[PDB]
């Protein structure tokens, strides 16, 4: 039993598995999959991580020796600029995200043995319902992804089709577009595994609060509590070491990914929306362009979004962890057990948070979104106001 | 006994009943309001706000469809955009508080039973007086935006008199105007009960102190305390926690309105201010409109005013509750069962705080009131200085 | 006994007495100055303010009546903006200072009387060399500030002396330097009152700190303590939690001169440098102008640094007690009676922190002084290079 | 016995004796140095200090008198104000590093005295590996600051050869260049002492670790546990309570340096890139120009790097002592001495953390470093457009 991970987290597993972001071999068990490291799908995405990257090399090298005329994407000096460091921060993005996954897998094996124990402790977890619409969401995510990748390919394929270069946008832009998709599938991936940590917490606090209510290793019932609200208080308390130190070994190994991913979606928040408006302003000419300008924006939008939110719901339980163990204290014995138990509880809530700080720049939440969001603005205007 | 809500509080209630703003259904008790959610209110409500915002879009395109040279509110290509992004973001707005009324109006039922349970087991509430300058202030608020958008509109309608579609602008701005006043009555409903959760938690905090100075389910006397110390500063934590929840219930109720408030306050504090300066340094020839344009800047301060205002209330009130609860620790011998209570309720008080952080964006008070007075200085002098 | 208040404290109370901002009878004792409000003085204050504010409006119509080629200081149209708003909030600050005088009086006599139980419980004060110095650096702060006012009114008025309208200029700026006296004046004694009240911090921790070695109503000895430690412990908490209420009394009392003054620096270390930069550029022709503008940049930089300092040293102290407090901790006995008074006192420090955020818009720090000159230099790189 | 320094800490500081840095007399003793403050040294700092700020004031003002089109590194008028600002800035830099070293090497041999009782009780430090590699990493970063100095010293001595003024430079800036080398010693020394402090902190943490798994003056063993953990846990307490004192006088003894060089750094990675930037929009005509701009880039964002790095790893090492405390408390029996023990220590984790605040201006971690290339990025982008 080396790891035994499912559920919705584990679709996105085998998912990253082709693209190099989970190097791992899946054994069924009719339940849930045994999950392990696997040499040669390591070896496999770092050849096909490494190709790629090559091929997009090449292809942006290619395209600025087409020249400025004969080339249609990047036709002007400011847009070689414009492009080579969107192709590159993506390439940089699927580099750190594939070149860090087997790691990044050994330290999943590692929180997942520990979420096993920490959900055979508690009871359970959520029902088929909840992890098929996750399946549902991460699906459809991939696949509006994947739309609007394949037509943004085939348009300006076929805007190369008039100068007869048909042919050489392709070569030079499939490993771009491959890095993209792998880009996505890594936000999808850390998305998932903080969402599955976030039902953990959920779950804890539901046991937490019904310690609270006091009805009266299978520490749930289903609710009901099967053992004194005393020593389910310290079960708990252990329950959530576990969970923040969980935590921290996901911020770990996706904290340069995280990173790459922000100051790319904060790069492209600032130029699609540019060109977008430049395009408006002086001719359109052109609904296609424009029509995949807005879907490129709202695309970044809910980037940042898949990489924010998890973070911000597992800060809100965070939250409500500790509303639910004041009104503990209020309640029980004056002078009892539980009530220092209690205290030992309050001392790791007061010590210790449960949140995400990749490499220690910043905090992934709400606030942070906003003042990407207010930067993005204020570039925008400046840069705007020049034209 | 459902509710039974009063005050300054229940005005407001009443007043958005019509707006959509309060689906609810009155029923006098000679000394408070019995209210409940009405299906016929919220099917009204919902109707209402539909028929108004398809009335506002049509009217903005018909003034887009009319031109430039021809109408007067919206005579360039920038002043369409502006015209349409004020319109829009009014919209939003409105819709944002008139659908998500009846959901909201059934949290309110819930905190506010439980307000009911609070202020039984603490004694009364604030006099009269103080009810009666609340509700002359709400509606000195109420009337002076009526009057500013009455004024508004016949100004604008008398603007295009000259060229003689003064019906047009009428029928493209009647129902800008309408969600206009259901905007300025949602602001104010969420103000005032803020501010009565606040006049609770000022009452929470006259116990406490009254517990400390020890002069010796009406709990409190008048001041005097009817219990022990002992029994009413856990009396006090249990208040404190059910103030807690409530606070909660009320940011979460209105979280999405508040913020949309903030975004469109924000967008207004930079646009109105710009063309009231471009029309003072190119030519004025208009007292009217420069007059109408300061008091539309001094309108969006009044807004962001009264979201930000009780807000920091409350969150001085709790840090008079933490001053308070530091004199009781140095009072009090030493090993009592006093000290014990005491340190439960320094507990309560360092694990939770009573404040509103809308939607986890930001946190309303004074720092974000200065945060975005800031932010739209930082856009005037840049957007100014281009011209 | 009303107030005896002493000290560097007590020598710009007698010089803000005559600029309205103390407005107090002063009885000396020989060793002190028992103060008490004087409504003959409350009234002077009031009637000198309101006349300065009156000429100070009237000299800036007339100045902007005489034109723009016969006026000299402002003789553009952003030069006749620039000095209204320079004048304007000199004005407005000076009168919340002579306004707000007496009642932040009352206040003071509040915790000053507070302060006389908390120095007799600690035991004298420091020596008459550090009063002497304190007196000694308002004095020089006093006077550079006078000079400098003079000879830039001087400079002003010989400046109109070659047009003839010397009188003019007298007429035109004699209350705004007024004005700029009486803001200096406000700036210094919210200074030295916070100042004094550092030292009665310093005295604390000194007394924590004495209580830690352990050398073994005059609670400390000179050093030494000739109380118990456990009593000593919860005297000087008691102790604290005073300091804490003197502090938030003084913050209440100046928050809005303090946020109007930090206004009026920014906006002063915005204009200031911008037309002393645009003299230098363009054509110098003029050193004693360019002297006074260098001049008046370090005058807002020491402004600027009078109000942000003295609340850096209360919370540095405020740290420094919390570092005393955890070496006592490690000390002592680990179950006996002195730990827990030292529990106690850790709550103290955790709920309630000795700081000051003027009306709740932000701290009085270092970073505020950082965050300040960070936008002054946004602004000005955006203003020069578009010149 | 007087201070007995040693490891790589103690190589930086033999390197910053004869730039001024640590005017210290080193004692051998086979194993480690014992240091002591020596008079000659400390003159012999001032006047080397001296010596250089005299001669580079005296060759930027020599440059700024030879002429724009005769001066090679200078001619234009933005570029003498350019040139001056960095020179300026270094000079600054290096004489607040060597004006203020004495003071700083006292402060140094206190707490490394501490240190000394600390690395006693703990037992021991890292393996001589470790400091072979930092004493290798030290000389990397300085052999190549160094080459940088020589290369664009020997690149601008030999463009003015043309001219004939080849001497002329060297004159004007040879002093400059040893300033440079002195800033940059400065920054390592400060860079490792903090990582010296930081391994002492790691040590801790590792005993407390050690402490939670009980597997039962030399505390520690190798690991294994010496005393009973109650007895060690409080020992702890006192070390760490040692170490954040260490950490004070640190940031005390550093603050002003620190504010210097993130001041310098924040001015340089606003300047080299600008005109590196400049020089490739117009005409590069020169590779090795363009070379060195993107060298110096580099070496700025190192030397920034090389600040915050060191301070972010003491804050990772503050975080995972929390974590530990919080793994403690789930464990040990409920209502035994050790959990008091444990109880105390997280008291002092709640009231004091290790980091670095240089004269309280701002926190030295990853988010500072984050905000300071946000700004420069937004400098950037405003000055670039308008060319
Ligand atoms: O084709 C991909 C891409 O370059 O299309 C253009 C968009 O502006 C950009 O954000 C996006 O990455
Ligand atoms: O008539 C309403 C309105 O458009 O009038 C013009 C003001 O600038 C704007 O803020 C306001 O919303
Ligand atoms: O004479 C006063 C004053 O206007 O002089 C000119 C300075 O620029 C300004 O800061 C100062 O207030
Ligand atoms: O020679 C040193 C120097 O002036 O060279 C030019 C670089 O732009 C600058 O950062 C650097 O300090």
């Amino acid at each position: 039993t080396p790891c035994l991970v499912g559920g919705a987290h584990a679709f996105i597993l085998k998912i990253s598995s082709f693209c190099g972001l989970a190097p791992l071999r899946f054994e069924p068990r009719s339940q849930e999959y045994a999950v392990t490291i696997s040499k040669g799908k390591c070896f496999y995405s770092y050849i096909l991580v490494t190709f790629l990257v090559i091929c997009t090399i090449y292809g942006l090298v290619a395209e600025i020796g087409v020249g400025v005329e004969k080339s249609v994407r990047m036709s002007s000096r400011m847009s070689q600029v414009v492009s080579a460091c969107d192709i590159l921060v993506v390439a940089v993005t699927a580099g750190v995200g594939v070149y860090g996954a087997p790691a990044r897998m050994r330290t999943m094996l590692s929180y997942m043995e520990n979420i096993v124990a920490v959900d055979r402790e508690l009871g359970r977890h959520h029902s088929a319902a909840t992890e098929r619409k996750l399946c549902a969401l991460l699906l459809l995510i991939l696949l509006s992804f994947t739309i609007l990748l394949v037509d943004d390919f085939c348009f300006y394929a076929m805007q190369a089709g008039k100068t007869g270069r048909q042919w050489e946008i392709v070569t030079n832009y499939a490993g771009f577009y491959f890095l993209w998709y792998i880009v996505m599938v890594l936000e999808l991936q850390f998305a998932f595994t903080a969402l599955s940590l976030r039902a953990r917490l959920k779950l804890f606090n539901e046991a937490l609060n019904v310690t609270a209510s006091q009805v009266c290793a299978f520490v749930m019932m289903k609710p009901c509590l099967q053992v004194p609200p005393c020593e389910a208080v310290g079960r708990l308390s252990r329950m959530r070491c576990t969970l923040c130190e969980v935590t921290r070994h996901i911020a770990d190994g996706y904290g340069l990914p995280l990173v790459i991913i922000l100051m790319s979606t904060l790069l492209h928040l600032i130029v699609t929306p540019y060109f977008l408006i430049m395009e408006i302003i002086v001719s359109t000419h052109r609904l296609h362009f424009l029509v995949l300008q807005f879907l490129w924006c709202t695309t970044h939008l809910i980037r940042m979004l898949v990489v924010v939110e998890p973070c911000h719901y597992t800060i809100r339980e965070g939250k409500r962890t500790e509303d639910i163990l004041c009104r503990l204290m209020t309640l029980a014995p004056h002078g009892g057990v539980l009530s220092s138990r209690l205290e030992v509880l309050s001392r790791l809530l007061m010590l210790q948070n449960i949140s995400y700080s990749p490499l220690g720049m910043c905090t992934l939440d709400r606030p942070l979104m906003v003042t990407v969001l207010g930067a993005v603005t204020t570039y925008l205007v400046i840069l705007i106001q020049f034209q």
